[PDB]
DNA sequence: CATGAAT
DNA sequence: AGTCATTCATG
DNA sequence: CGTGCAT
DNA sequence: GACTATGCACG
């Protein structure tokens, strides 16, 4: 992997740390073979402060790393024996480019302490712009009085990469200095150690969620804080957790918004998966292909979503983990129920931003016509934080939501009447009540889930237990293995044979016993012992106001009704406005209607098209919009001299404006809409429970 | 990779034999797990009647065979020891499928005779439209519609009723009728001589629950099938715009994106997508792979596709995977593409009969010379080296003035091939009979130059290599010289190329014949080469060897059409103006009595059908009076009408004279294509020795 | 052995 | 995101 | 261990 | 077109 300078001498040589393959690529290219060697980093490099130093020494990005440098490692470590005098790291100048040279200096302190304490541990900053050329978005405007936006190294060529970082004259180099033997310790372990707790505090007290954000000389402690501070920030806010208002993550939102746009949806053919992965990666997702289509195939798996937001023919997975198509031979679209998170995005009901390319703007959160957050459920791994939310009924959550409308400081107690717990989409067996309400209180709760079971009679005195429903999230294939395996080992008495018998429309296990054999002992065994039953733990944490909240059903419920406020407000105003415009304009026509020759006549004598609409004001007091409509009629228009026709328009108009402003200017009016609109979802999406519970 | 049967069972038990992974997995979830294993085929199979038993023994795909199936191979094979009662093939209903089932068949012919003998090969139908229809015809049937591209997009539930229920599905039972008259054909389509299958292509292939067929007979509906595909379809370029299918889909797609020289780069990723999903059935890799190269100046004269970032270099590292990577038509692209709105080339409709498509392209220069081809298919193949896009346009020039110019005439415009990589290219006689026959190999060395240095030492510099050659494999193979003391002399090698040059330096040893090096490199390593040309395109639907005449004829003959087609559409939208025009200078005369009409009209139509009748006015002029939009009734100026109404007709008068008169036609074909050497010419890089 | 659209 | 093997014609 | 967006 | 290792929190 790594591509050596044309000469050798631990002097000038320079060893650049890249990020990625490509990029090392474009570097092996930009560089000067004369003194600058080139190694790799092919994904995210091994934390060395939590990995056993066991699976450290097995890790082959470190190991090669310590004998290109060759120098030994930790404490064998002679800095005399080096290759290179300079060590410089480069990684886009993305969030994830970020965590990098957090994981390698915790690496180069940790084990090898003597190269960066001698100042010889660099980092290469690459430019952000491109119009021009500048670093800072301050230098930037400045080149705009004298913009390519690079989202990573791959996206420059290398005679650009030569001349911005690589060129030894013309680059800037962050030159890491340990300022603080004693507060640099502190830093670094408290970031990326084993302990949990202290990093989440850490982050809660130095990262302002609520708000924004030639070589010199930069302490570990400075560095290690700004860099993992980047990457905590952005993994929590706009990767791994799901906004409570809608339950999406910005990539779930973006495939869908995106999808949408295209007018990819329910009601029109299927869209080759490739095309829409590929715009979407091209006009708001900014990160891997694959990524992007494995989170729009999971979208798509029953088993995983309680409603499907994505339809997708062709292999699409299994229960079994086994591999889905790739993007290349699948096709996709929306489901029906997605078009309903989407109901009302061109209407201005919902805060737009900008995307990387400044090019588009993409929708901060989707008006959301049905609880996701709870029906879908989210997970769930970032930075300090983590989430795990169950799926729930459709009509459960949305009975809830209605009630909590009427009643705003309802309780958990009153809510559980509508809301009893989950229901996954594998259905099975829940049983703790009373660590569901402990959940749906705190948000943190563990329940018990067991599969659903039954015993067949078969000849010879033989009996069979016949699996139907497994526990959520749990890989059938392997389930199966584990069982046998259990049989394999005789870890309990009395199991003949084992058989995965689920076919395209059944799921069935069949575990045939013995002659004289407890079946009751088995299937104890098998439940304890298997993940035949297993925990479920409720760690519901989401995205509210810019920040990760550990919350419960109250908190969501409220998000939820809030934001549909937010949302019905905007829409009306909208709608309504839209009336008042042509509803003026109806009523100038009307008028026109009665003096259609002498406004014709009007118009003949006029000289332009200004000339006549200042005639039509100032003869007849038309207003600027209502001359304007006229004066652009189509000739033929004057054969549809019809006024009641117009009137009933007009009537129509005053009472969808009336009702509009009713909703605008009453809460009550306002959340009635709120329960009509809930309902109606309800109806036509509603479906019977999969989960049954037990306390 | 196998997927077994619950069971075992030597009378009942399938094995299907899948293409591809994906297919593999549809087909393991749709299964009667039963009696139905799944065993997946990664690629083309071997074909094992081209290649070494020993390379043939060495083949993963092929053993698992032999293991999965039980029964061994060869002589050692016995039928009793098998594990399965039929052996299904299921492959795609495409072209690459065909291929498959060909590859596989000679196989169990070759090496597993009995199977076959007895019946146990069987080939899977899956559907062709979906109400399920394998022919065009039980689709009108059912018309009293999806087409399916492969078993990518059928669903496992779909699947199993359609295609591997024993009891809804349809077989082809694979029978060997005739030993010595399926001999012939097995060894004719899949053995190592071309010409036999050239000429069986030729004389065959017109380029324009269970059913018993040959073995005969279905290796030629196949390899027939395929045959037509890869040498239509794919490998080979057409003769007049120089662009292979996935190429032209390429450029075409990436224009009607509006992705072009003059605004912003798009995403990789974005594109292949949308050439994937409207034009290009096959896999983005291939479809990026070819976008790359487009787009690299050391392997076309002219590059078609600008790519900012990794899009690789002559030592041949990968370019960056197209989730990094951006891109644009080049001006030049343009120009392939100009006209195209213009209806002034044949389009047909792609794979999913949703959209249109162009056959082939505008082509205002002439792109099969100028960026050449290659070159692979089935009887046939391809190398077309590329040309001064100036030197090539001075032929077609005179040619356009000399239509039947003789070749030593055209070579003292055309004088040889000007590949972007330079060079010297030796063989002015060899060139001259590839311009002739389209067959001719020519030698290219690169080029040299000596540097004494400081102690009577000399130094070999190159500067410049052969086309197709790679830096850095050159440059490992020649320092292997060195290593092994194949010739004594060589002191070290050092490739000293940089971001702006290109500078492999071959320092020698103290009083070194440096003669006896320079010949031997040129010899044992590609410093020095041999191309052949072997100019193949297709004209007519058909592949056709072709030389410099028949190459700049079908240019001259295409643009003619073009030229011709683009001159009707300006023409007739300029004719539907000026007709409008017309009625409008008309109406001004009777505005009053017009108005007065359309106030008396009952409707849009109503108002039209009087303008006619009353006015003689044409449909299409009472439609556009009737839509005018009320302002207009202010004007009553008909000179600024009158002034349009003259250019118009100049204009029309001008392109009926280019469809009526040969000769304007010619001179404005010429005229143009001076436009475009004036513009992108550039210097010669080869030079040309005899 | 490479080449370049394919699986 | 690189890697691995095969087709086809050709010298 | 294995989850799901990332590299 | 599958395979291969990492981060991050959590039982
Ligand atoms: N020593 C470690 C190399 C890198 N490995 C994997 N890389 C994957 C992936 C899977 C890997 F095992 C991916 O799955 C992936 C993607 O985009 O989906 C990108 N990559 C990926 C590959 C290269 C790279 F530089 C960065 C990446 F994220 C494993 C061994
Ligand atoms: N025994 C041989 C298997 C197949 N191998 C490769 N496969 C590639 C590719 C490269 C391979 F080495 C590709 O490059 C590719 C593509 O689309 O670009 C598809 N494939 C590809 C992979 C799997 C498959 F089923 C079909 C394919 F075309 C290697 C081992
Ligand atoms: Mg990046
Ligand atoms: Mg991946
Ligand atoms: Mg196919
Ligand atoms: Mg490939």
């Amino acid at each position: 992997k790594l591509t050596p300078a044309q000469s050798k001498n631990p002097a000038k040589n320079e060893l650049y740390l890249v990020e990625g393959d490509s990029a090392g690529g474009s570097a092996k290219q930009g560089r000067d073979r004369k003194f600058q060697a080139i190694l790799p980093l092919r994904g995210k490099v091994i934390n060395t402060a939590k990995a056993k130093m066991a699976d450290i020494l097995k890790n082959e990005e470190i190991n090669t790393m310590i004998y290109t440098i060759g120098a030994g490692v930790g404490a064998d470590f002679s800095i005399e024996d080096a290759n290179y005098d300079k060590i410089i790291i480069m990684t886009d100048a993305d969030t994830d480019g970020a965590h990098i040279q957090t994981l390698l200096l915790t690496f180069f302190y940790r084990y090898m302490r003597p190269l960066v304490e001698a100042g010889h541990v660099y980092i290469a900053l690459p430019p952000l712009y491109k119009m021009a050329y500048a670093w800072t978005d301050g230098e930037l405007e400045e080149l705009r009085k004298q913009l390519q936006r690079y989202k990573g190294l791959g996206e420059m060529n290398a005679d650009q990469l030569w001349e911005t970082t690589m060129n030894p004259e013309t680059r800037t180099l962050i030159r890491v200095t340990i300022e603080d033997l004693a507060r640099a310790e502190r830093r670094v372990n408290v970031l990326m150690g084993d302990k949990v707790e202290p990093r989440r505090k850490w982050i809660e007290d130095n990262v302002k969620f609520t708000l924004e954000e030639n070589i010199q000389n930069m302490s570990l402690e400075d560095i290690m804080g700004e860099r993992f501070g980047r990457y905590s920030k952005y993994i929590i806010q706009d990767r791994a957790l799901p906004d409570i208002r809608d339950g999406l993550k910005p990539v779930q939102r973006r495939i869908l918004y995106s999808m949408n746009k295209d007018s990819n949806t329910f009601d029109k053919s299927y869209r080759k998966s490739a095309k829409s992965v590929g715009n979407i990666m091209g006009n708001f997702h900014p990160h891997g292909d694959s990524s992007i289509y494995d989170a729009m195939v999971r979208m798509s798996q029953n088993w995983k979503n309680r409603e499907i937001l994505v339809e997708m023919h062709g292999n699409n997975g299994s229960m079994d983990g086994d591999p889905p198509a790739a993007m290349r031979y699948t096709e996709a679209r929306l489901s029906e129920i997605a078009g309903y998170l989407l109901q009302d995005i061109e209407k201005k009901t919902v805060p737009f931003a900008w995307n990387f390319d400044d090019t588009e703007k993409e929708p901060t959160v989707l008006p959301a016509a049905f609880p996701n957050l709870l029906v879908n459920g989210s997970t769930g791994i970032s930075a300090g934080y983590a989430t795990d939310i169950p799926p729930h009924n459709l009509a459960e959550v949305i009975d809830a939501a209605v009630y909590m409308i009427d009643h705003p400081t309802a309780k958990i107690d009153k809510l559980m009447e509508f809301l009893p717990g989950p229901d996954f989409p594998t259905g099975a067996i829940i049983q703790g009540r009373d660590e569901i309400k402990k959940a749906y209180e705190t948000g943190k709760g563990r329940v018990v889930v067991r599969s659903k079971t039954e015993i067949e009679k078969l000849k010879g005195g033989k009996e069979q237990i016949v699996i139907t429903e497994i526990p959520y999230e749990i890989n059938k294939a392997n389930l199966v293995k584990k069982i046998d395996d259990v049989r394999v080992n005789n870890k309990v008495a009395g199991i003949a044979e084992v058989r995965d018998e689920s076919d395209r429309d059944g799921l069935r296990i069949a575990i045939e016993l013995k002659k004289d054999a407890n079946t009751e002992l088995v299937l104890n065994y098998l439940f304890k012992y298997t993940d035949l039953q297993i925990n479920y733990n409720f760690n519901m944490v989401a995205i509210d106001n810019f920040t990760p909240r550990q919350v419960g059903i109250v908190p969501i419920l409220s998000s939820y009704i809030a934001h549909r406020r937010e949302v019905i407000l905007a829409r009306s105003r909208f709608d309504k406005e839209k009336a008042e415009k042509r509803l003026h304009i109806v009523e100038g026509l009307i008028r026109v209607i009665s003096i259609l020759d002498e406004v014709i006549a009007l118009i003949r004598a006029s000289e332009n098209k200004a000339d006549a609409k200042e005639n039509l004001k100032v003869s007849y007091d038309f207003t600027e919009e209502q001359a304007e409509a006229i004066v652009t009629l189509q000739l033929y228009r004057l054969t549809n001299t019809d006024v009641v026709v117009l009137q009933e328009e007009e009537a129509e108009l005053r009472e969808k404006i009336a009702m509009l402003a009713a909703i605008i200017g009453d809460e009550r009016t306002m959340y009635n809409l709120m329960k009509k609109e809930l309902r109606e979802v309800k109806k036509k999406f509603a479906t019977p429970r999969l989960s049954s519970l037990e306390d």
